[PDB]
């Protein structure tokens, strides 16, 4: 198959175990769950691993421990040991340009602002890697951005988020074989 690695992005500790910038772990947790991994320390991927079972081929599952802006140090630690190109990475992220619950899929392309991209762009060399983005919303304005992710959403968008990782999970067959435009076209509805 395509598509080797799914990273979800966070920072560590329980003080933002429940921040709208780690939505990208929440979604692991889950797909670890439906692939029956469990998560171990690799000191030398700098981060949290699980080898994920498959018939096509065995896809790992990273969780970086860097904090968000080193996030990139993981990764591309993970792509080095196993030989892996940056299009076949699915990174997992918040995206403040759509609401609770929404869930957008792209390759590439900009990052608004998001401080985990820019150093998984940095490290990788290219923009050119899968994004999965989770809608978290957004306060009105942005000079206000690095409290909002660093906060709990609670209640309703929670509830909503786990939908939204709900609904994520089913798309995942055609984004591991690769199918762009199908699953593209099923989570846009
Ligand atoms: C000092 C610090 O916390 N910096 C930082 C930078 C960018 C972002 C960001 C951009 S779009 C998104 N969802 N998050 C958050 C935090």
């Amino acid at each position: 198959n395509t598509i080797k690695m799914v990273v979800g992005l966070g920072n560590p500790g329980k003080e933002y175990e429940q921040t709208r910038h780690n939505a990208g772990f929440w979604f692991l947790d889950e797909l670890a769950w439906k692939w029956k991994a469990s998560f171990k320390e690799e000191k030398k991927f700098f981060g949290e691993v699980a080898r994920a079972a498959l018939p096509d081929g065995d896809v790992w599952l990273l969780k970086p421990a860097t904090f968000m802006n080193r996030s990139g140090q993981a990764v591309a630690a993970l792509a080095q040991f196993y030989k892996i190109k940056p299009e076949e990475i699915l990174v997992v992220h918040d995206e403040l340009d759509i609401p609770c619950g929404r869930i957008k899929f792209k390759l590439g392309g900009g990052n608004g602002g998001h401080n985990g991209l820019k150093d998984i762009q940095a490290k990788l060399g290219t923009a050119d890697y899968y994004r999965l983005r989770l809608g978290i919303g957004h306060p009105g304005d942005r000079n206000l951005v690095v409290g909002y992710v660093l906060n709990k959403p609670s209640a309703e968008h929670r509830r909503q988020i786990d939908d939204a990782v709900a609904k994520s999970l089913q798309a995942v067959p055609d984004i591991i074989s690769g199918k762009w435009e199908e699953a593209t076209r099923f989570l846009h509805s």
